[PDB]
């Protein structure tokens, strides 16, 4: 399973793919991401090679298990 850790820095992730996308702030940003969370279409999960963010049946973030591990716990 993810760690607290773990899933805070998928969702900082996921706040910067969407702003990226969209242009719009990192305020706005999660604002969508928490009404995504209110309708329980925000997943975190993840299998032994990656990690994925998906907002609405979508997958917004994928990482490298390794690699945000060590960014998680580092």
């Amino acid at each position: 399973p993810l760690t607290n850790d773990e899933r805070q820095l998928m969702h900082e992730l996921a706040v910067q793919v969407v702003c990226s996308q969209t242009g719009c702030s990192p305020d706005a940003a999660v604002e969508a991401l928490e009404s995504f969370a209110k309708d329980g279409t925000l997943i975190l999960r993840g299998d032994t090679e990656n990690a994925y963010l998906e907002a609405g049946g979508n997958v917004l973030v994928h990482a490298d298990r390794d690699w945000l591990a060590f960014h998680a716990s580092y």
